[PDB]
Formats: C-alpha cells, structure tokens, sequence
C-alpha cells in the first residue's frame, strides 16, 4: 500500500495526528520491525514533538495533506 494509505491506516481516529501509540500498534499488529518505530520518529518527526502530523508526514513525502483527506473521504464510503 501507498503512504497514504497507510498513514490512514496508523491514524485509526482520524484526528490527523499519529501518535506514538497508533504508530506502535500498527507495526505490531503487523508483524513488522520495532526499529520501524524509531525511523517513524526520525523522518516525521524530527523535531521531536512527541507525535507525527499530516503536516510534517506530508512535507517530507512530497504529498499534500488534500490527498490524505481525499483517500480518507473514499476509503470511509468505500467501507460502508
Ligand atoms: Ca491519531
């Protein structure tokens, strides 16, 4: 899946904030690396603010948060 889709999928509340613990329960639920933590918090989060934003996940991808929202918006109508 996309980055799109997946930050979607992290951010299960929709508030467009992931936070640590999102991000953590995907890779587990995943079966994934927990080292995948640490690169989260390195490449979107850099600062060090204590969770990730569209904002900053999208500037460092190369998307706009619009495309975020527009996958959210189908994904959601697709579900139902
Ligand atoms: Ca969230």
């Amino acid at each position: 899946d996309s980055f799109i889709n997946i930050f979607v999928s992290i951010d299960k509340d929709g508030t467009n904030v992931i936070s640590y613990p999102e991000l953590e329960q995907y890779v587990a639920e995943n079966n994934l690396d927990p080292s995948m933590v640490e690169k989260w918090k390195q490449l979107f989060d850099p600062d060090n603010t204590g969770s990730i934003t569209l904002e900053t996940f999208c500037s460092k991808l190369g998307l706009k948060p619009a495309e975020i929202i527009d996958f959210r918006e189908q994904k959601g109508l697709h579900a139902a």
